[PDB]
């Protein structure tokens, strides 16, 4: 759910408010997504977002009410390396790893703040 | 909180169903206890319900409505390892504390069925 991808990405990022600076970021990075990625910050939120559409296609997941932003799963930060739980059901346990990686993607690329709220009639 | 132990105990002793096994064992496993601890289970049992009683007096924990058997944190299980999570506050992360030694305390302890569902005479 969107309050573990956030705690995943401070795991990662820990001077972000992820909800803050990486959202309505570039094309991708918010809710929706469409046309090409601004940059490579906007890719890593693309494939999340990719990873979140593989997940509801699966039938663990539709079995659950729950959809990715609100279905919790558990896992920890330890000195800032994010471990998704075995606890987690299978569902929940994908979810996770769209997280994770995505998380870990937001850490490796350049932060552009001019795509900052950037205006949709460039996707 | 209790559905975090549970998961914990499972993590180290993947047989078990710890809400099942390691409740109402001996005079401390279960909702209270008092009097000499009656085997070394028992005795693990023990010190988390003084760890717990240590953990209410801290003013994190006094802070939240939550008890430690509803107050919710995060962990993660990754081959049979807990791992407390560095977003935990400080209540919470104390009460994550307790319960991994006592899912540690649990796993390297004899099991001795026969203290199942004492008599709490003997306490
Ligand atoms: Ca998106
Ligand atoms: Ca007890």
């Amino acid at each position: 759910a969107l309050w573990q991808f956030n705690g995943m990405i401070k795991c990662k990022i820990p001077s972000s408010e992820p909800l803050l600076d990486f959202n309505n970021y570039g094309c991708y990075c918010g809710l929706g997504g469409s046309g090409t990625p601004v940059d490579d910050l906007d890719r890593c939120c693309q494939t999340h977002d990719n990873c979140y559409k593989q997940a509801m296609k699966l039938d663990s997941c539709k079995v659950l009410v729950d959809n990715p932003y609100t279905n919790n799963y558990s896992y920890s930060c330890s000195n800032n390396e994010i471990t998704c739980s075995s606890e987690n059901n299978a569902c929940e346990a994908f979810i996770c790893n769209c997280d994770r990686n995505a998380a870990i993607c937001f850490s490796k690329v350049p932060y552009n703040k001019e795509h900052k709220n950037l205006d949709k009639k460039n996707c």
